[PDB]
C-alpha cells in the first residue's frame, strides 16, 4: 500500500529552455522551488522528464 | 504486481509500419500527441509503451475511451 | 497495480476457420487488424485461444 | 495473489465420475458450456480448471449467482 | 487478484458426528456431497476443520 | 502482504493469565465464543490467533464493533 | 490482505510521565491495561513511540 | 508495495535549509507539527521522513488538502 499518502510524479525538461521542477501531487499540480524538496520527494515519487511543448498535453490528461 | 505510485495509468503507443504518426499516449483516458523524444523517454520510465498499427488506433480509441 | 489501464484479453482460434484477432478491452469487444498490433498487446494482456463456436458464449459472460 | 490483468475472474469445471457433462465454466458470474477442448486450454492460462462432481453443480451454480 | 471469482472456505468435523463437508462461498452455505468437489475446491479455497457444536456461531457470523 | 481468499477477517483470542476466559474470536466484526480445540485449530489456519488480558476484552469489543 | 481486521497502531512514551499503552484500532482510540494483550497485538499492528506532549495532535489526525 | 497495517498515510518533513521549521507530519490528509524527537523516531517507523523547504511547504499543503 501507499503509505506516504502522495500519488504523483515530478516532472521537468533538461531541454533549452527550463520550467524548473513541477509536480503533481493527488492530482493537483505544483511548482517545486527548491532542490531540496525535489529530492525529498524523489524519495517517494517518481521523476520523468516532459518537454515544455508536451506539459499543456499533460496537465489536461491529468485533470 | 506492484503499487503504481504515479497516479498515471496508460501506455505509450507508435506504429513501426508504413505511414508512422509519431508517438501518442492515452494518459487516464484521454488521448494525446507527444511532440518531444524527450517526453517519449520520461514517460516510457512510469508507463508501458507498445506497438499499435495505424489502421488499428481508431478501434482502440474506442475501447479506451 | 495496472499501470496500463487495460484490462482484458486477445483471443483467437486455429481451427479450420479464423475470425482473425479480437481483443476485450476494459469490457469493450474489438477486432485487431494488423499483427503488430497483436504483438504490441501481447506485452500488457494475455493472448488465449478461443474457437469460433464458444466466442458467442464468452461474449455473452463479458457483457 | 498476483494482479489479474485479463478482466475474467472465474474457473472451468469437469467431473472426471460418471456420467460426464463435458467442460463448463463460470466467467464473471456467468455459468457457460465450452464446446471445444481449444476454448478450454485458451481458458486455462488465465483462470483455474477444478473438478465438481455432478451432482454438486446445482449448489455451486446459486452460489456463484 | 482472486482470478477465480470465489472467496470462502470448506468446513467439516472429524468428530464423532460428521455432517459432511459444508463450504461458504461468496457468502453463500452450502453442502457439498462428493469428495471430488470437495478436492476440487481445495485447489482454490481453504479447508478447515469446524466442530459440529461451533457451526452455528460461524453461521451467525458469516451471514 | 497476500490475498486473503477465504472471505474471513478476525482473530481468536484468549488469555494465559488468571481467569481463562476460553477461546473467543472475532469474525467479520462478530464476536462468538468458541466451544472446541479443533474449531480453534482450524481457524488458526486462516487467521491470527492472539492473547488478550481478561480486563482488555471490552475496550476491544468496543473498537472491533 | 489484512487477514485480521485490524488497522491501526500501539503507541506509549518512554519519557518521565508514562500515560500506559494505548492503540488506534479501526479509527477507535482505547486504552490497554495489560501487557499481556500489548504483546499480542504486536503479533498484528506497529507499535510506535509517541510523546505525551504530542498525543492531542495525532488523536486530532486520527479522527 | 506491502500492506499498509498502521492505518495512517503520510509523511514527516523538516528542513536541513537556513530557517529549520522543526519537524512537521502529514497524518491522514492532518498538517501536524511534532513537539518531540521521540515522536519523529516512532512515525518513522511506519511512515516515510522527506526533506521539504521551508519555501516549498504551502505549496504541499495546497496538494495535501
Amino acid at each position: 500500500e501507499n503509505v506516504s499518502g502522495v500519488q504523483g510524479f515530478l516532472f521537468h525538461t533538461d531541454g533549452k529552455e527550463s520550467y524548473g521542477y513541477r509536480a503533481f501531487i493527488n492530482g493537483v499540480e505544483i511548482g517545486i522551488k527548491d532542490i531540496e524538496t525535489v529530492q525529498g520527494f524523489q524519495q517517494i515519487i517518481p521523476s520523468i522528464n516532459i518537454s515544455k511543448s508536451d506539459v499543456e498535453a499533460i496537465k489536461k490528461a491529468m485533470k
